């Protein structure tokens, strides 16, 4: 170790400095996916598409998750489009057997995996805790938002490793920051915050060999907002800097920017499309 | 509900505005805690015993827990020193059924709960998670230092509910705010962002009846973090503004902060006590 | 500096560990302000007023500060009422020589100064910054509220720095951390940005002679905000957690908690008291 | 108002909600920017060229702005290159007459400004504060790197507000939200937290009319850093989780995607870039 220059966040970065990426001159070709495997989980639902249709526009190959909504449809879809690889996948998240062998099978069937987007989720509909006396449903959103993406991290980080590169996105949501109002859902904030820390925490521990960043939508015009009503909404709306709800489609440029060459000096950060809404 | 002013953060606050509290004449007395019952929580280990005695001193009433190490002794210094009352009780945090019924318990031998401290937790040790396959350290975290501290604050928003008043302190740590180095700990910090959050989510539902707040310690000199490496800790002092640990000591007085009327106004904040580590 | 540890943040800590103040055991002690002097700017006003009187009786003497709004009959109540010394200044902290000279005098008269509240300021009135052609009223601000803060930092730190001690308070605002809406003050958020990462940078680079911090506001029931009709602040409570505005007597457990020896490992945080504004 | 849905935000909004935007079926159009102008201020310099000329690259007319270093032949070389319309312009930022006239001139020249980088900047080399009795150091910091933004974006707005769109994208820096070290340049870290907030208050002011955004890069290997001490810029690496300073090609996909119909419903918001430094 005498004559280096030793890390004090993750030594495996070997002597300092590390060495910059050989980019292209030209911006636009940064954004290019061509040559690469994108896996998306909860791909059948809408802003996973939006971001799988864009990774397959950008020339990558693409794996399709899906639970209980097939999605190979979805997957056949991008090959006669976009004449890239793609297929669909049927796994329970909370089940980290089946995330492994989900994985590994991707990694089988397209050869690598470079980017990874632990996108999969469900909401909290459920209203004031202290009125929930079961814990079933605090131990639902744990499982599926919080420890699910950990089992996806933990397996797709090994091959990142293994490999000596790759880009893992995490949705996560404005409410890992603010707390939602007026419906309240405490133990979704709580995932999500805990899925952006967990974000910042891998950024330092994968340098070596990844990039780790997240998303986090604000209010996007899906069906994970259907359980509520127009007044509520119209709160939603009031709040928003924008004066309303984001599409689906608003999310995949950044989506984009964090899968490709155009962003090889971020990590650890969160990335907010919520039409300003954190900023009240 | 014509004519009222309706929160948008929670209608169970009633018609707008809520009134304030009529206070004590002067500032010394607004930190008193006599006529108060405290609970704390992981009250044997170095943070808690602490924060208990510092309690008992503004004369509350203290609820010692204990899990491995019998705390019955501590729990007599308190009644023996300080002429409140006190009584230890042995819990597994992560056993639900078990919190339920030690804070039901409490409620009987002390009449109520004012204030309860969710301090109870355990580290990681185990390096970069990428290398450890077995999830239960992983488990164990989240089921001690988040499905636990959910545990206690699910069962104590009752009782503050019942009685229209309380003040909750959750423990997190620097580590739901940055990543420790050279030390990683993924599982630790993603726990204690999700306490932080959790606490921020409950202020804002329990706000018609209690506040809930957190303490986040920097780097304290407890016997559990006095065991590492001289290296290790010269790094930690290398990157602390003040340039060393922090005593037990320099706690208290955040955590009688947030526990008495001194801090009425105050919900949803996080104390951060870390000699400055997380501005760098 | 062989066989030194040499500070990351500030070599003139000088060799690493710094060493951990002597406190007493007892945690009321330790909100004691006995044998210390104070200087509170802005002390005719509503917060820095109850601040003053406040460190008065935790047992300073208190230098009280005004400018339009001579308060020399304040500065005689605290002496026939609490027997510490306080006497009144006249200063325009827009004036760099006059800050200079009215705090050289207070080290005159009182013999130091041990706890500095830079806390007076002025609020942007105006509406939206597109329809103010004219920069007066942003300059203004800036002056006063930015400015005029360092300003006091810059002069009293070369006192703590000569003692080797001193606690900095900063007076920032929710609108440091958050947008303000619907009454629109870009300059004003601005300016206490400014102020919250100010408290942040100096308690760096004085962590080796005082502690720096800052105290962020909500809304509190003071003539500042008298600009604001009903409809108004009908929706400043019905985006606050709590309900309602706070009241200046709410602030000051936070003063003398950062003023006294109960924070002697805190230094560069933001203690935010606004009733959770900033949580949703 | 009756039957309207008013903005808590900004009632020029109009009824709510608001409405979307169409945008390009495939991810990689919404990157172009053809059609559109745009101005980047300290465009001599590193980071400022590095936007501008991928600017140029994505389809757009670019204004080049120079203060000490005629930047007539890089707006020549994006003519010759890029087929696209440039030129340079001479403006010292702290002057809010001549920031005016050149904005008007450019307005003249090119048409309109779709797009506004405000970029221009000077670093504080005079460590710590404490021993700088000149204020003019502090008020050349807040002039240019202060003042000068906000006057760049009052004259702005009102374009983007006659045209009824616009992205504002400032240049902020990691300094906004840590406090770097060894270096200490407190004077410069507030001007970056005063840039980073003032970007969140125009984002809900303009939000009608504008997007306004920033990007805040860490150490990027521009000349101006480049000169400093073997022995500092290790430090720095040993602290950044990449390992290695930024490229400023590394930066021109964030301002692209921030300029760009790619983030339609991003505002607000502070990308960071710096190869996770604000993590540990
Ligand atoms: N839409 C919004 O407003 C925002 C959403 N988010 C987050 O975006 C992510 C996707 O949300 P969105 O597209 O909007 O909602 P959708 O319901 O449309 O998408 C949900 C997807 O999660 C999958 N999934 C759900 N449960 C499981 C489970 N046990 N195991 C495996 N997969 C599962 C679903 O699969 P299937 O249907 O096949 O069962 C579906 O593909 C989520 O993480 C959400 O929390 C955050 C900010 C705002
Ligand atoms: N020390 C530090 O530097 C910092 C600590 N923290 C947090 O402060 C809290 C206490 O830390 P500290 O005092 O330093 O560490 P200690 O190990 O001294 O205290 C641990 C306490 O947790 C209790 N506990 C542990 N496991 C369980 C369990 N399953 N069920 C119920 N109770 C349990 C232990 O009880 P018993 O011993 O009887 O088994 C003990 O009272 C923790 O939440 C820690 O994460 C945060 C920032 C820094
Ligand atoms: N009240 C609130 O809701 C909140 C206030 N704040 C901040 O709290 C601080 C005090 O505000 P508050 O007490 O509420 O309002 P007040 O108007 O009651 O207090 C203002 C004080 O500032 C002094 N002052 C004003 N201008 C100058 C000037 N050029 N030179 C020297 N002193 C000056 C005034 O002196 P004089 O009257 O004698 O001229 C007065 O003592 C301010 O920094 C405010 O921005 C932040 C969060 C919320
Ligand atoms: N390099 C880095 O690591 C980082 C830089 N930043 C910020 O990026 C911005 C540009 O930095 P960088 O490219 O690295 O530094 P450079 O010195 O290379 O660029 C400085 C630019 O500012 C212009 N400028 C300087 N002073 C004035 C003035 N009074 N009036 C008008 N224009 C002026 C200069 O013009 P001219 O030369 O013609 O006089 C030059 O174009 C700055 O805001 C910086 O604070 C933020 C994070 C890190």
């Amino acid at each position: 170790s005498m004559g280096e220059i030793e890390s004090y966040c993750n030594k495996e970065l070997g002597p300092l400095p590390t060495k910059a990426p050989t980019l292209s001159k030209n911006v636009l070709d940064l954004f290019s996916l061509k040559g690469k495997v994108a896996s998306v989980t909860g791909s059948s639902g809408g802003i996973g598409w939006a971001v799988a249709e864009a990774y397959a526009q950008a020339g990558a190959d693409v794996a399709i998750w899906y639970n209980s909504h097939p999605a190979d449809e979805k997957a056949e879809h991008l090959q006669k489009t976009y004449g890239v690889h793609s297929k669909a996948y049927k796994c329970n998240i909370s089940d980290p057997k089946s995330v492994e062998e989900t994985i590994s099978q991707q990694e089988k069937d397209f050869g690598t995996i470079d980017v990874f987007v632990a996108n999969a989720g469900v909401t909290w509909t459920q209203g004031p805790e202290i009125d929930v006396d079961n814990y079933d449903s605090w131990n639902k959103i744990i499982s599926v938002d919080l420890n699910g993406v950990y089992y996806c991290s933990h397996n797709i980080g090994k091959i990142f490793k293994k490999n000596g590169k790759g880009s893992l996105i995490i949705t996560s949501s404005i409410s890992g920051k603010i707390v939602n109002i007026p419906q309240l859902q405490a133990p979704y904030n709580t995932a999500k915050a805990a899925c952006t820390h967990l974000a910042k925490s891998l950024a330092i521990e994968w340098a070596p060999f990844a990039r780790v960043n997240t998303i986090s939508p604000g209010y996007i015009d899906t069906d994970i907002t259907d359980f509520a009503s127009k007044d509520m909404k119209a709160k939603w709306w009031q709040l928003t800097p924008l004066g309303r709800e984001g599409l689906t489609q608003e999310l995949v440029g950044g989506y984009l920017y964090l899968a490709s060459n155009a962003s090889t000096f971020t990590t650890g950060s969160d990335v907010v499309i919520d039409g300003g809404y954190t900023c009240p």
